[PDB]
């Protein structure tokens, strides 16, 4: 679908109904059904995260295998090892297909230049908080399609939106 010479940026994030994506240097529920959403996803194109979700990743999956994994930090002495990192958003999206997968910052930052949004949305009552990152507020240039809701094997509610503009 996409063309090899463009350059395809999605977004893609779990959030609960609030919009908080992440608390304490860890997203504050357990998802096994949006894990695997997130890898069948992302597998086999770029990924770009924010060095803060760099250092959140399971170690096991540091780097997420199968996936060109792309850190942005200011910090020219940053140990990403098996990933890259670079320290400006502008080399960051030079593949033509890629997925930024967190945080806060990162999704504002790319937020632009993003034509897919992959967001799953998780029931869980979590007010907003003070330090919370939350998920970027699309803008009503954005259009896409609203999954039902499903019940995770934990009991736990959620349901999958895709999002796309031009
Ligand atoms: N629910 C989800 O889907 C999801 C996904 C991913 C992450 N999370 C959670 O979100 C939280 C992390 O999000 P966050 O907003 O605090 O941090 P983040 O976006 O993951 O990383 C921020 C870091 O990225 C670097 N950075 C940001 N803007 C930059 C720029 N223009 N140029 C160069 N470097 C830049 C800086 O690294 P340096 O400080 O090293 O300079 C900054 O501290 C965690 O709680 C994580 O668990 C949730
Ligand atoms: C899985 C959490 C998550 N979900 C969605 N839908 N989008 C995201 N961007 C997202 O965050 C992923 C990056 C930070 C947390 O990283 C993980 C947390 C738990 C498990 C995994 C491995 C998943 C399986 C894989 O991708 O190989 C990453």
């Amino acid at each position: 679908l996409v063309p090899r010479g463009s350059h395809m940026v999605g977004l893609i994030w779990a959030q609960a109904t609030s919009g908080v994506i992440g608390r304490g240097g860890d997203i504050p529920w357990r998802l096994p059904e949006d894990q695997a959403h997130f890898r069948e996803i992302t597998m086999g194109h770029t990924i770009v995260m924010g060095r803060r979700t760099w250092d959140s990743l399971p170690a096991k999956v540091r780097p997420l295998p199968g996936r060109r994994n792309v850190v942005l930090s200011r910090q020219a002495d940053f140990m990403a090892s098996g990933a890259e990192v670079v320290g400006s958003l502008e080399e960051a999206l030079t593949s033509p297909e890629t997925w930024v997968i967190g945080g806060g910052q990162v999704y504002a930052l790319a937020l632009p230049y993003a034509t897919r949004c992959e967001v799953t949305e998780v029931d869980i009552g979590l007010p907003r908080e003070a330090g919370d990152a939350l998920a970027p507020v699309l803008d009503e240039t954005w259009r896409g399609e609203t999954g039902e809701w499903r019940f995770s094997r934990s009991g736990l509610r959620y349901r999958l939106y895709s999002y796309h503009r031009s």
